[PDB]
């Protein structure tokens, strides 16, 4: 059954729960973004209204089959009204068509959804400035001191040229990509336009990837691997066995494969920077973890609820132990007393 962080109060409405199955007194459902933890459940079956982005709308309606008539997409930035409830929808910075939902109660109450968002100072800039926020529903994916990352631009700068370095060397060395779910182009796309390649992958991939509004995207993606160097795999097959397969398959056409599995974190950067990253080698395979995150680090979480001074926090991530949920307890406590609020 539905977990009270998953309901609005003092609305009919629900994020992100799908798995329930009709949830008591739900009147709409809003779905944050097109990851499988977030929309389990929507099927071609499905009969109530879905409140979403345009980006979203367009998976909902091509990969799942969900019907046009229940698909109710808002355009971003924008004063909408659902069911008698003000709403607006606000850039997350966690893929694409990922938002925060801020709710205007009809008795004055204001909350925000971050749905699962990357904190960045750009948001102290949006229609966030202009009130106060009473509850605070909080992506705390990394809530913990040790959780710290660059930035994406250093990371895709590192990427961009070891590939360079990598194909410059060996002409006939292929790149590969790891991928599980939309989010993370940057890395492959960026990666392609250094090269002068487009991205190869599966048809599949490619139908996913022309639903989401990338500008000149018929221009970076492809189905035709024999004309790619950078190719795009499941993650799975991001390992040795895998790599070495995939490498016999393309008929020797290339000899050699770099490969990034472009993770969230890893307990190297409590030991290493950036520039100090190193592969796993074996024979002609090389495997780069980088640590390119879509969610908010400790201190950018830290900065922007600080920023926000929400009067209540509810955590949506890590809340299913008693010493994960006391943890984060003991930090909004005192970054609340640091803040002054
Ligand atoms: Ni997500």
């Amino acid at each position: 059954t539905c977990p009270f962080y998953k309901k609005i109060p003092g609305t009919g409405f629900t994020v992100d729960a799908f798995q329930y199955g009709v949830v008591e007194g739900c009147t709409a459902y809003f779905l944050t973004h097109f990851h499988s933890d977030h929309y389990a459940g929507l099927s071609k079956h499905f009969t109530f209204p879905v409140y979403c982005s345009e980006i979203t709308g367009n998976l909902l309606k091509n990969k799942l089959h969900v019907q046009e008539q229940y698909i109710h997409p808002l355009p971003l930035d924008t004063e909408c009204i659902v069911n008698g409830v003000k709403v607006v929808l606000l850039d997350a910075n966690h893929c694409p068509g990922a938002v925060m939902i801020l709710f205007y109660l009809p008795n004055g109450t204001v909350i925000l959804h971050t749905g699962d968002f990357r904190a960045d100072p750009s948001m102290e800039r949006s229609l966030l400035a202009d009130q106060k926020v009473h509850m605070l529903y909080l992506d705390t994916t990394y809530c913990s001191p040790e959780y710290t990352f660059p930035s994406q631009q250093e990371v895709i700068r590192f990427a961009i040229n070891t590939a360079f370095e990598a194909v410059t060397l060996n002409p006939h060395a292929l790149v590969v990509c790891g991928t599980y779910s939309i989010g993370k182009e940057k890395v492959f796309l960026a990666i392609a336009d250094v090269l002068g390649s487009k991205v190869g992958m599966s048809q599949e991939k490619y139908k996913t990837l022309q639903c989401l509004n990338i500008p000149e995207i018929n221009s970076l993606i492809t189905t035709d691997m024999c004309s790619s160097l950078v190719h795009l795999l499941p993650m799975m097959q991001i390992n040795f066995k895998g790599l070495q397969s995939h490498l016999k398959k393309c008929g020797g056409k290339y000899n050699q494969i770099l490969a990034f599995r472009p993770t969230g974190w890893t307990h190297s950067n409590k030991f290493t920077r950036i520039a100090d990253v190193i592969p796993q080698t074996k024979g002609n395979i090389s495997i780069y973890g980088i640590p390119y995150s879509e969610h908010s680090s400790y201190l950018e979480m830290k900065r922007f609820v600080q920023w926000l001074k929400p009067q209540k926090i509810i955590p949506t991530v890590n809340v299913g132990t008693w010493k994960s949920r006391s943890t984060m307890e003991k930090y909004f406590r005192e970054w609340k007393l640091e803040a002054g609020y």
